[PDB]
């Protein structure tokens, strides 16, 4: 699973989706703003490597029946993948608005481009509701199309949950770090990345296999979280130690005073005087600042912190799958850990 | 219709709406969020003149059977109002970042409020997604709900379609006047304003009534249309000329350098020389350009022509409620001109 001929059938749904959502015969009296809107979806949707739209179809077709397997139904599942896309391409433009960014998928953020700027607002909130067309095109008809719908809308909510905790991290232009706690990233995380990174599109794929048991898709859960955790405490580590040519991204979090897993471990391991600096330096927009914080984590040895956590979550997760219900495909969840964690074995 | 008596059964409802998205049991792990988001729909949904939901009961009570109107019928058209409020609510969030306003409903816009922001962004989002999870609630049941819910989908795409088209008045900081015609305006209006604030209540009451008759919903459409132009054109003359203590709002439609209706009539009526102060100074973000143009729009007669425009178009749009048919209840459209005729809010 993702292979290089996946990708190929994955690929191949986006010019149909841009043409469903801009030249299918509507609003034919306002060409400039559908003109317009084809070019926000080619920057914005596309450009990313495609994880969650690709999860959606394997989940679907290790979830499903075999013999019900069809290029139509596999097909269905491609376009419930790009409507994850569709997703996650809006929640990156408000994102990088919210985080002031430089760069995402190795290009200026959106917000950045000439005539953007708060537009981009709009386009993010026209770039989400585009979903719900794409779903009623294809999907209005099957016994899926209510609860795929609730689905969309209630990971949704809860990812703007996740969005409002994570920037409650400042007030007043300083750090809150007396509460910059594992248990407070741990929520963070749950709802600002993990249900709509893992569980959508696994709860696509049982839907579309008609599996509508809450159990079911709990058991789930539990497995996709432990993986969300490990996803964005990777993307934490990356923000202050990775190159932003290989990441596609600038780093922002200590200038933003995010309570990233760096900061929440760093707080952990301080002394009183590292705990000092802290105060002092993180979530100031100053470069001396930045870079202190930096050398910092550097003198407090959290990249073989970081390390060691990605070793030790992968063993944790994998005996933790060999305990889910027999009613669920276990290889399902392994293929996920594994392309998250790049290894074959 | 829309009497002291109407407007309280609907503010009876607010304090529910705001339970249901943040005291039912869920997300017991998230408190602060879940409280501070209770604070978001407190300050940014009930404030303003509740045309729009109060139109969502009047249009139900007027199109269902006078037998079928139970507490519980009418309490549900309430509840579909304050979903439209909802969206209402979230549209102005996102509106007042773009535009760059000072104030909304007598208070600070939401975004320049102490330790909002760029927090902002994502309340806009949250709002929005909250109102499907009081449709899931309310509505499932009942086979309104696809028709109700695919309504809010495509209303929302157009309403970004609308948004977008509003904002290309500007390129690389001047307005494109050449392009600001009557034919723009009436297109932007129709895509930004119309569908959600006219369209969306009466179709929500025509499905809540168990009316799903294509062809009566067109005829609906083609009125309330008429009545959304009207509307924005209100709208765009108190930008300018409104009194910001009674309006709630101080405009900025010069200074951003909006097709606004105001803006278009001034280039239908200026001579050469008043036209070379249009493309010196609109859309300029000095105080001294933006005067220049109110003087220019004193002088013209503005005022006088907007008032004429007024009465001339509520004459017309009241002759073509009268050639309504499709069994539609002539009644339901003049009480909503009778509300917006004369406003100065
Ligand atoms: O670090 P963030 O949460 O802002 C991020 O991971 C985006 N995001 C937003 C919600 N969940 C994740 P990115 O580093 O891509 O800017
Ligand atoms: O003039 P706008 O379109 O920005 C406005 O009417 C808001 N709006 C946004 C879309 N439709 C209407 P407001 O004057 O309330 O700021
Ligand atoms: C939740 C996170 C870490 C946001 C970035 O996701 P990806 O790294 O999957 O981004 P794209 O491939 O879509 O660019
Ligand atoms: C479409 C428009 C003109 C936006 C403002 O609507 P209202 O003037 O109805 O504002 P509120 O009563 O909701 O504050
Ligand atoms: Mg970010
Ligand atoms: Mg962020
Ligand atoms: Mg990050
Ligand atoms: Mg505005
Ligand atoms: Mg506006
Ligand atoms: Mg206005």
């Amino acid at each position: 699973s993702f292979s290089k001929e996946e990708s190929r059938e994955f690929m191949a749904i986006f010019p149909d989706i841009v043409r469903d959502l801009t030249d299918a015969g509507r609003h034919t009296d306002i060409p400039e703003v559908t003109k317009r809107f084809a070019k926000v979806l080619q920057y914005n949707v596309p450009t990313g490597k495609k994880t969650r739209g690709l999860s959606t179809v394997i989940a679907y077709k290790m979830l499903e029946k075999p013999e019900n397997l069809t290029p139509e139904n596999v097909r269905l599942a491609g376009i419930l993948g790009w409507c994850v896309e569709l997703l996650q391409a809006s929640l990156l433009i408000m994102d990088d608005l919210m985080d002031r960014s430089e760069t995402r998928r190795g290009q200026p953020c959106w917000y950045r481009q000439e005539n953007v700027g708060f537009l981009a607002i709009n386009d993010c909130l026209h770039v989400e509701s585009s979903l719900y067309s794409v779903l009623r095109k294809y999907f209005s008809h099957l016994p899926c199309y209510v609860p795929i719908i609730e689905l969309f809308h209630d990971v949704n909510f809860k990812t703007n949950m996740g969005q409002s905790l994570d920037a409650l991290c400042m007030k007043d232009g300083r750090p809150i770090l007396s509460q910059f706690t594992m248990k407070r990233y741990s929520s963070i995380v749950k709802y600002k990345t993990s249900y709509y990174t893992f569980q959508l599109p696994v709860s696509l794929g049982m839907y579309l296999a008609d599996m509508y048991d809450p159990e079911q898709h709990r058991q789930a859960k539990t497995i996709l979280m432990e993986i969300g955790e490990f996803f964005q405490i990777q993307d934490d580590f990356l923000d202050a130690f990775g190159d932003s040519q290989v990441t596609g991204k600038v780093g922002t979090d200590i200038k933003e005073g995010k309570c990233s897993w760096l900061a929440v471990v760093a707080l952990q391991r301080s002394n009183p005087a590292q705990r000092q600096i802290m105060e002092e330096h993180y979530g100031r927009p100053e470069p001396e600042s930045t870079q202190i914080i930096k050398n910092l984590y550097i003198e407090l040895g959290l990249p073989a912190t970081f390390a060691v956590y990605e070793e030790e979550s992968f063993n944790i997760i994998r005996t933790h799958i060999h305990q889910i219900s027999k009613g669920l495909p276990h290889d399902l969840f392994f293929k996920i850990m594994k392309k998250i964690y790049k290894r074959d074995a």
